[PDB]
């Protein structure tokens, strides 16, 4: 069920799509962007098409969808990586498995690209080049984290089994959200920009 | 997607079922357990019914089938855990963030057993206060496995110079494989909960 403004893969199930500058799609995200980080030089923004990983975010979104009742489940967020990471994620996403973890042992994403763009993250390659994803994750229903979790709590210890489905920083003002399970997150675009 | 022969669950998205000793689903699960743990005797099996474990790894299989091509992708192993685990798992499956360091390790992951006698060292399946102990037989996407490393956070890839084409697991020795690890979420369904007694 693969999305509308996915382009042909030939039979294929993973391919990078370089964005056309000017179009809708790629104004879209780079609005994104530089709503935060206009002081930045854009090389490039790729649509990841990954098949299997849309397969599996999907399936895990319809649970989520049951599981709260409602939509409003999901939220386009940032992610700032080294060059050396992003083979990896364009084609197994993101491993909570692989800087400060203040809450909890989860994959982080930054609801602004602006913290993103830090070097600590997007570690600019021996070019200059730095690399950061726009990001769809389902958080869910949310509540404020600490350092050493595995999981996010329960929502009612009398049920410690009924978890919520994301943390972050701040309830009422989220910058950050931490995702503790693969397939909660979908690398959707990969941004190439310098300083 | 849900198996036919599953009990109704009446729009519940989760059941244990109790099996009855002289069905064949409980006498398969009790012949491969005594195989290697005659000296322990079963209290009860239960079926595990969790709609949204079984669609996630339902998803994966297919997946390892299509990229494999006529591999056997899943075996048929067991996992022994304390009491404190059950909840977890039944509801949530198997999360390698919760594992502990295996006395041989072959890798950070969740630990399979080939023979239910491994599963049953009182260091996996801890005895409760009551004495009984707890083994999932479990169905896991093994795939195309290589010998393991205690280093390894993920499988090591196939080949060096293309590091994301990945194995799908590891084993302490592929010309007689005892345990694997799988080092991701939905590689491994809890099937069926043994509990047990000296
Ligand atoms: O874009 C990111 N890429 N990798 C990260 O690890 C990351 C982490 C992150 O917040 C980490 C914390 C800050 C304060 C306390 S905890 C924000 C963004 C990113």
């Amino acid at each position: 069920n693969l999305p509308e403004h996915w382009t042909d893969m030939n039979h294929q199930l993973f391919c990078m799509v370089q964005l056309e500058p000017g179009q809708s799609e790629y104004n879209t995200i780079k609005d994104k962007f530089t709503r935060t980080c206009s002081s930045y030089a854009i090389e490039k923004i790729e649509r990841i098409q990954n098949a299997f990983l849309w397969q599996s975010y999907q399936v895990k979104k319809r649970q989520m969808d049951i599981k709260n009742d409602h939509k409003n489940n999901e939220r386009l967020l940032f992610h700032g990586t080294d060059a050396d990471s992003v083979p990896y994620v364009n084609q197994h996403g993101f491993n909570r498995s692989c800087n400060a973890v203040s809450y909890g042992k989860g994959t982080y994403f930054a609801v602004d690209a602006s913290y993103s763009a830090k070097d600590t993250y997007s570690k600019p390659d021996s070019n200059g080049r730095k690399h950061m994803y726009v990001v769809r994750v389902l958080t869910g229903v949310f509540t404020k984290g600490r350092a050493g979790l595995v999981t996010p709590p329960p929502k009612n210890p009398h049920n410690p089994t009924d978890l919520f489905d994301s943390v972050t920083n701040n309830t009422r003002s989220p910058k950050l959200f931490v995702v503790f399970f693969d397939n909660q997150a979908y690398p959707e675009y990969l941004i190439t920009f310098t300083a």
